């Protein structure tokens, strides 16, 4: 139905503007204009919502008869979206709302001070209305399968459980191995100006063929991809003077979001189809380019000459040199920081609270504690404070809750899909190559290009035969750290 | 009534998303999302007028009982609005608003070639709209009446003519004077690097206290001025690399425009008041920044030493060498390019083509000929092609008909302005010191809290005691140019 399309891409266009004006509150606005683009965001995403929770929408779906098969997909999905959040009293969905940017904003000024209190009473309130919105919108087995069910479409807390047990065993196995090894020095631990670190990063973009037509990138806090409109998916990143790998990683993370936005077709734009699949989907192509690509050596045989001539300081670096030290692995006290190895177990830690949290097992008040012990067992740390502790991230601050899982299984749904395209393709050729076209239309073909059509645990069946596991992560790993650290496993 | 200021407080959101919409299409937005960006612009700005000729509007505005001078203001301004825009058939305004999209993105393209009928068709159906739009909005004396009070509330075609024609003969008479003399070399004709333009422009706006925590300066094709939100204005210019005058006098005339922006009361924004009274107030005040100020000798004088430190390069000339060397007098094709002397007959050309063009006296098809001719005799020029010609400017393929007489409005308010100031003030030595809050608080108190509770004849008397008229203009090019070409008058 045409008319049902229209609908769509009409309140697309208000989430355009929504984008845009994201955007560019973390890129170009001034200080004191703050309060007021909140509540400008604020109005507009009330009214998308509006219109996309309103009866003449549901009507439209209730009377489109599909043609083909896209279109059958399309009111399927259309429905089910429909159904959850038309039963969101507006009154839950505004007191949500204000609650979350009164919390995100109190965050930012408690946070360099640790002060828990300050924060305290907004999240333990917070956490109560997702409670209950997990209990109107319904679910299985969990309270917290609801919230999960948002970001990682049919994914149950039980499974997740399962498969994060299996991946933490063989982590602390590895992490062992590996920290009984004396460390080199570390070759990037020097001052590279911010001006050669664009250009790095210029080159970098040219060499993946960013398309510069369709994006820009720029610079905000905390790098990020936002997809505003139809041929226009942006990127930031972040540049700091004494470790470029931020800088090249997170551009080349958001540049994975970027290329999957951008390869959706265009007749999907603005349609419920028309996204990523889930945010764990989301997260294993940004995951994908950024470290199967980007942190292996193939990639950097490639890339070494021109980075050796932008930093002329690390001409006395071999190749091999210079990719282990984008691969030193570290237990630490920030998320952000972490290399691939040690990553998922703060994911872990953030399931396991969160959880608890929704499903009413732990309370705000214990959350310091719990985060402390959990980082003690896990990472084996002494946490000393909460600003390298629990109020570290912006997620829960934000209202945030079921997101996290959906980093981890990123990195696990990377890894399946990265063994599946070594089945088709010699990835060590290819990328050593640049020949990244054909890693491009691999995923197009097998993801990019099926939007939202399909759940996730269907999607990677489809993509790569098997539901998703662990098993291709623990191969990956053992392989590629083996070879890092030169020792067995 | 509370109720009346949170609707349109609610639509001005809307109204803001627009403009940033806008800003970003001009500075930061990547090729290829053109298209779209149109469409999210053309539905927000479409909702945003709904929103502002609907029935609950007016009933709000029927039904509001204003308890202080100022809300009365409200309401009536209020109610002027809406009752003109709710005779619009949403028809109209859909076949204006994608004419002109039309007509614009078509101008482009046939511009560099001056082909002017590839503009013709769409241009030719504009101004049949706009003579019908005129005709349902009523008019006094004439069509283009309606027109010209969009853009100048209560000013007449007529008046403007009488004032024009005054001001027509006392410029060829001075022009006529300074022509006479040999030109001297002109100092500024030299490559100045970019970087050292970007250190002096914003030199210049902490200078002036451009408030940076309330707005931020950006390139652009088209200098200008973009009030996007709430402690949110900002302002573009442009660095042509062998004039640096067009950086200079770019930025502060947009500076001029923000401070109006910025100092309208905080408790206006949103509302019907909370406006520039008029296009052509608004220009005075640009215009009084950028000449009145940003080109006398006594501004000049207290930014000479800085700019002889970044540009050494023109040590060797004196204070009042690169005082002059800003007020060069010249005819050119170009109107964005003309020294405040010859400006204004650019304006007389276009005000008398559009006026007739709106009153049906002149086809579009005679529109190159008639410029030409209108060039001929105002200011002495053979244009030789159409992009030197009539499509120079893109007001009218843009739709927009009555904007230019404002420009010339605005050289006339700032003339006038500044000879009211001068009463209060001494310019000379507060402009030197750069002591400019003097200032400020004088175009705030006499002009920028009055928002737009005044028609732009009321508020010059309340700011002058007088109607506006050419004399204050007249003396004050006859004072400056004399000194400037050290000849009488
Ligand atoms: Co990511
Ligand atoms: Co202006």
């Amino acid at each position: 139905m045409e008319e049902l399309k229209s609908y769509y891409k009409r309140v697309a266009k208000y989430y355009s503007a929504a984008a845009l004006l994201y955007w560019d509150m973390q890129t170009y606005m001034p200080k004191d204009a703050g309060p007021y683009r909140a509540e400008v965001l604020s109005e507009i995403g009330t009214y998308a919502f509006k219109q996309i929770t309103d009866d003449a929408l549901g009507k439209l779906l209730e009377t489109a008869q599909p043609q083909s098969e896209i279109d059958e997909k399309l009111v399927y999905v259309g429905k089910k979206e429909y159904y959850k959040y038309k039963k969101v009293p507006p009154e839950l969905f505004q007191e949500i709302m204000i609650t979350s940017t009164m919390l995100e904003q109190k965050w930012e000024i408690a946070k360099p001070r640790g002060d828990f209190e300050e924060v305290r009473p907004l999240l333990e309130k917070i956490v109560d209305l997702s409670r209950k919105y997990a209990d109107i919108l319904g679910y299985e087995g969990e309270p917290y399968n609801a919230l999960l069910d948002l970001y990682e479409p049919g994914m149950k807390a039980e499974e997740v459980d399962q498969i994060f047990s299996k991946v933490r065993d063989f982590i602390v196995e590895v992490l062992e191995k590996i920290e009984r090894l004396p460390k080199s020095e570390d070759p990037f631990n020097r001052e590279i100006g911010v001006d050669k670190q664009k250009e790095f990063s210029n080159w970098l973009l040219h060499y993946l063929k960013y398309d510069f037509t369709k994006g820009r990138l720029d610079v905000s806090a905390h790098p990020f991809t936002n997809p505003i409109g139809l041929n226009d998916v942006r990127i930031t990143t972040r540049y700091i003077v004494n470790d470029i790998r931020n800088s090249i990683y997170s551009t080349i993370h958001e540049f994975g979001h970027a290329l999957y936005a951008l390869s959706i077709p265009t007749e999907f734009y603005g349609l419920p189809i028309g996204s990523s699949a889930s945010y764990g989907f989301d997260e294993s192509q940004s995951r994908f380019w950024e470290n199967v690509v980007g942190r292996s050596l193939a990639f950097w045989k490639g890339i070494y000459s021109k980075f050796i001539e932008i930093v002329p300081e690390m001409r006395g670096y071999s190749v091999e040199e210079l990719w282990r030290a984008v691969n030193r692995v570290q237990r630490s006290f920030i998320r952000t920081e972490a290399d691939e190895v040690t990553y998922n177990l703060h994911i872990i830690i953030r399931f396991e609270i969160e959880r608890e949290l929704i499903n009413g097992e732990l309370s705000v008040k214990d959350v310091p504690d719990k985060w402390n012990e959990l980082y003690k067992k896990y990472l084996g740390l002494d946490v000393p404070n909460n600003t390298l502790g629990c109020m570290q991230d912006p997620h829960w601050f934000g209202g945030n809750f079921g997101y996290f899982p959906t980093y981890a299984l990123g990195n696990l749904y990377a890894a399946q899909i990265f063994e599946k395209l070594k089945e088709e393709i010699n990835f060590e050729e290819v990328v050593s190559a640049g020949n990244f076209e054909i890693i491009k239309n691999f995923l197009k073909e097998k993801i990019h290009s099926k939007g939202k059509m399909y759940e996730p645990s269907d999607l990677i069946k489809i993509v790569t035969g098997k539901p998703l596991s662990y098993e291709s992560f623990v191969r990956y790993i053992k392989d590629k750290y083996s070879k890092v650290y030169e020792i067995e496993l």
